[PDB]
Parts: C-alpha cells; structure tokens; sequence
C-alpha cells in the first residue's frame, strides 16, 4: 500500500526540517507546493508566469490555479509513495484533493504560538556590514548593538513582530479549517512539542509503520 500523506505546520514550526528528514529516511517522493511553484516560475511555464504575478504582489495563488498545478504533478507520482507539503493550504484545496485521491495520513506539528513567534522575530542585522545576529543562537555582546562598531542593530520588515503576528494569524485562518476537516475524516495525527529534535523521533516511529525506509 503506497503512502498517501500530507504534512502540516505553521511557519517556524520545524515542518521544513521534519519534511527534509522524512525524505532522507523513507522511500517516498516529497511534493512541496513552494518548490513546484518556484520550478515553474524559473522555467517560465504558463502557470509559472501566472504564479509569479501573484507572488510578486504578496498574494496567495488562487485555489483553482494551485489545485490544477498540484494535481498535474501528482499524476506523475502515482506509482510512488508521496508526501504533500504546503498543499492543501485552504479548505477548498483540501476538498478538491479529496475528490481526486484518497489521503490516508495527515501529520500536524503542534508548536505553541509564542514559540513560533519568538523564532520568527529573532533575527537582527547591522545594516552597513550585513552582520547577522539571532537573539536565540548568536546574540550580540550588548543588547541591540553591533559587536564591532557599537552601532544600532535593526530588524528587516519581514522579521518584525507586527508583520509576524499578521502572518501567523493568516496561516491559522487558512489552515485551522483544514486541520478540522482531516480530524473529522479520522486521518489526523498530531505531534506536540517545542523543540524539533524532540518531536522528530515520534514522527519517525509513526511513519515506520506506514512506508519502507530507504
Ligand atoms: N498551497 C498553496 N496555495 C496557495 N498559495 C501557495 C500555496 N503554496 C505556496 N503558495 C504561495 O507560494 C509561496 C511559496 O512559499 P512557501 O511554500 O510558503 O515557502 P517554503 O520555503 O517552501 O516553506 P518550508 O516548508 O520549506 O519552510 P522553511 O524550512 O523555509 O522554514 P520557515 O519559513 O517556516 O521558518 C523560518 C524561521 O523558523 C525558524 N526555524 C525553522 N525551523 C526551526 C527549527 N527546527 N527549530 C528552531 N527554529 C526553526 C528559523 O530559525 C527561521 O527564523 C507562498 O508564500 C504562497 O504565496
Ligand atoms: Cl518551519
Ligand atoms: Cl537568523
Ligand atoms: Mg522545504
Ligand atoms: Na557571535
């Protein structure tokens, strides 16, 4: 029985690392919606040029366009086990996928909002030199100040708390209905924690019962 699986998780939850580890350790194809969109944009395909019109303006791909593109790639993977990552992002996408393929497993990484917010707002920059500081992993010697010059550090707009809060709220509004949909279908498996390396062993053990290791 070939795996039909989806992985879900907020930005900063560790979903990217967990997906990368699943792909290393198990014999399956990783289908990332972002990677698929970027490949089409790079090649200038008809759907890549349309996708770039939205992405360049900070907009989601319309549901109908995104579903079209994902289903077209899935046609080429039907002899393999797969893991969907980034699709479905919205309830209409999940409903359209349900009319195309039986999805047997959905993994959700449940990491607290405050943990993700701190991760996503940790980066500070010294603009003139480009030096990067991360208050969790590489803090400056003096708070808010560059180590070599004593000049102020700044945050880039995408890393400021105001921007991150709007990003997380949009994600939740889009994907909470998808999580509830899969819970109703009986296929949702939730992994809760605050550290990726503490969550991974449990995801690994769960998948060992479902798809061959490489
Ligand atoms: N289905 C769809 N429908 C409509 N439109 C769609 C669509 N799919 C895509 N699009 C559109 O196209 C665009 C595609 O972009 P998108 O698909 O959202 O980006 P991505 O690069 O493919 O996302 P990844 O899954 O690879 O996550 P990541 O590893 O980079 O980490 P993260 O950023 O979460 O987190 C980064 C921060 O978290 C921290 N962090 C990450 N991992 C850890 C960890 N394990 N432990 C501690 N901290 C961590 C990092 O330090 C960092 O600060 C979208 O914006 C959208 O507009
Ligand atoms: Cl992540
Ligand atoms: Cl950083
Ligand atoms: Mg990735
Ligand atoms: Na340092």
């Amino acid at each position: 029985r070939l795996l039909r699986a989806v992985i879900m998780g907020a930005p900063g939850s560790g979903k990217g690392t967990v997906s990368s580890r699943i792909t290393t350790h198990f014999e399956l194809k990783h289908l990332s919606s972002g990677d698929l969109l970027r490949d089409n944009m790079l090649r200038g395909t008809e759907i890549g040029v349309l996708a770039k019109a939205f992405i360049d303006q900070g907009k989601l791909i319309p549901d109908d366009v995104m579903t079209r593109l994902a289903l077209h790639e899935l046609k080429n993977l039907t002899q393999y086990s797969w893991l969907l990552d980034g699709f479905p992002r919205t309830l209409p996408q999940a409903e359209a996928l349900d009319r195309a393929y039986q999805i047997d497993t959905v993994i959700n990484l449940n990491v607290p909002f405050e943990v993700i917010k701190q991760r996503l707002t940790a980066r500070w920059i010294h603009p003139a030199s480009g030096r990067v500081y991360n208050i969790e992993f590489n803090p400056p010697k003096t708070v808010g100040i560059d180590d070599l010059t004593g000049e102020p550090l700044i945050q880039r707009e995408d890393d400021k708390p105001e921007t991150v809060i709007k990003r997380l709220k949009a994600y939740e509004d889009q994907t909470k209905p998808v999580l509830e949909y899969y819970q109703k279908k009986g296929v949702l498996e939730t992994f809760s924690g605050t550290e990726t390396n503490k969550i991974w062993p449990y995801v690994y053990a769960f998948l060992q019962t479902k798809v061959p290791q490489r």
